[PDB]
């Protein structure tokens, strides 16, 4: 495991092949989760921020930016979208949580809550995933799409097997995140494939 | 009755089915009223905020948002509309009052008064209503329209049988409303039908 | 006669009928005047604010709003127009002064001077007027136009027989006007016709 | 001469005749000059601010507003233009300097420097001008153009036979200009022709 | 060498001829560099900011502004572009760094980092350059294009043979740059060709 404190993944160009695999020892299906990270991109087209596929299941858990000010969450192929006022281009801190019992998905942008949406109530997101940054998966670990590639910088990424309350979301945004049990930036297991560079985080 | 202090109804999806029925013992026709509530939605299309129908009477009392920055009140099928500068998307506190003797409708958006309008002077809004949140009624308790459904969050809903002066509107906006005798968020009788989730209010 | 301190006229709907007559015993033709008032409307189309006609003379003294950010003054059928940056919709305090010796017309919007314009130097505005609020006169007391009708609220109307200095205009905008000899909101003689309601001034 | 301290020329209407003649006793060719003045106009079309012609020579020295946010200087018929962010309509302080040896023209808008441009390096602007405010000259003292006429207010006009440094430009903007040897608002020899009115400066 | 502290190069007109040659003792191929400078221009069309060509090689190192809010860097005819929110017209401080080992190019605009891009990883930018300000080269020292010419002002130009950390970039922006070993504004060897004028920097 690697300590990425004060560092980002830079995806410096559009491609079909540049990506990072994120490795997690997750064996049981998810009833709850929270995912937080920082992103800086000047793409205007759609792109994937976080792609999580399982065997035979596309878009099992996908965070997707359709256009400026619009964020989408996919859970088992189904999707919700919430909107926000945002400057472009601008660095952004994104948190998203989902809770099976209610189906409620909560997007938080720069520590500010978006309108709640709901999907897949009672569903469990499948385990044994392939998780990739920089590309959107259409297969278990591949079938990428250049028009959906992420060009820019991603840092401070955390994933918890719980729904973070607002205080913990703000803590993540303001730079003191709670240690995370699925993915943790201070102890990340990753594989760089193609043109991805690790650099200091300079836009915080 | 239920105390919903610090909580909202979440209408997490577009549907023709999801709604909340609000129960009030109202047996006498309304001459005066004030209605306040908090709403958070990222719909750009038109939607119903508060739908009050009686037997044989559509839009007997309706608060309707035609588009961004435009608020409509219907009294006995008749309509008035007032405009406001507002950001989108954004949480909003809406208060609307109507007085039969003058016919004056008073919209207040985030503690700021809109231009007064007037309709149905001398009219009495009928009793024995069915009151719905989440959908727009075209019949007594039903005939909903998907394209008019409310998607998002509503809380701090209060209804008085009198016209509130500005200081009382401001108090409600600030989160310390006067006790209300038709509908009271802190003592609410309601029925959830379909996909509506009660969650803590995190956007104030 | 009537003290309308803290009160306004509400013209709650569009019509060709609803108006307020402003009665004055003015016998001498005016050489100098200043007229101040408060207005709040969300009309986008053109409308008349202050209509002053005499026998056989249309548009003898008219304050006309052609569109957002543009104010017109008519003196003896002749026209001047000055422009201003303003939000819409927004309450506004309008002062306008005219002086025969120079012809100079000064518009003041919310205590800010507009570009001085000029018209009808040497001319005198005829006396024995019919002064109306809420409609545009095309005859001596009548002949109204629906598309020119004022929908909204008017208050703090004052009219002096002299040209007010910048310091005296700012006092009236600040809510402490000097007493006025032609029209005085703190001692006004008026006539309500049609659907016009007096209410408290809530938007200051 | 006349002390015009705290006063403006008001050009109250669009015309082909209303102008002010400015008379300088200098009677010498110009190698260096700085011209500062205050202007307030709500014209959207192009207009002349300062027109300086010599016998047989049109546009010898001309300050010309093309459109909002665009200021032109003509030296001996050659033209430079510089851009600025400005509100419309708004009162403005304009300073412009030109130095023969370098050809450099320096526009200053509200004490803020525009991008330097250069023209007519080594040229001498001709002696014995007819200087006009309110109209654009095409002949020696005349051949005015209605569509180029200045409508609005001009005050605080000063002209030096030197290039003013930033500190001196700022002093003029602030309202404490250095004594001027070509044209001076505190000792100005002027001729009013047509409809031009002297009024106090109120928009500063 | 000249200490150009507090001074700018002014390119006062559009031309195909006016330019400055920048002379450097660098004879070693560059692996790493940082370039910082200040620019003030009101051009809306594309223009070259810094043109660096070698024998037989066009656009070996080029800083190019295609349009408002878009900055392009060329390394060996390969291009990356980054976007920023900026006012127009407005003075700008530009820093750009490039690193061969990673290919990472970093734009900094007024001390704010843009999204990192990547190009020409492993490449060596060729030595013995002709460096021009005011025109874009298409040959070794020439072949200019009027439509790519720079009109406006440039100052505070520095170039280091290393990738500067954020602190040193900010110091340059704030007006305390570190000594620079390729090009240094405080000890610059230059050649003015055509119409270029040295003036004091007034827009800082
Ligand atoms: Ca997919
Ligand atoms: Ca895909
Ligand atoms: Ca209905
Ligand atoms: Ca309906
Ligand atoms: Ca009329
Ligand atoms: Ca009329
Ligand atoms: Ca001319
Ligand atoms: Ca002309
Ligand atoms: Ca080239
Ligand atoms: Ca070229």
């Amino acid at each position: 495991h690697t300590d990425l404190s004060g560092k980002v993944f830079v995806f410096p160009r559009e491609s079909v092949t540049d990506h990072v695999n994120l490795i997690t020892p997750l064996e049981k299906p998810l009833q709850n989760f929270t995912l937080c990270f920082r992103a800086y991109s000047d793409l205007s087209r759609a792109y994937s921020l976080f792609s999580y596929n399982t065997q035979g299941r596309d878009n099992e858990l996908l965070v997707y930016k359709e256009r400026v000010g619009e964020y989408s969450l996919y859970i088992g192929r189904h999707k919700v979208t919430s909107k926000v006022i945002e400057k472009f281009p601008a660095p952004v801190h994104i948190c998203v949580s989902w809770e099976s019992s209610s189906g409620i998905a909560e997007f938080w942008i720069n520590g500010t809550p978006l309108v709640k949406k709901g999907l897949r109530q009672g569903y469990f997101v499948e385990a044994q995933p392939k998780i990739v940054l920089g590309q959107e998966q259409d297969s278990y670990g591949g079938k990428f799409d250049r028009s959906q590639s992420f060009v820019g910088e991603i840092g401070d990424l955390y994933m918890w097997d719980s729904v973070l309350p607002p205080e913990n979301i703000l803590s993540a945004y303001q730079g003191t995140p709670l240690p995370a049990n699925i993915l943790d930036w201070q102890a990340l297991n990753y594989e760089i494939r193609g043109y991805v560079i690790i650099k200091p985080l300079v836009w915080v």
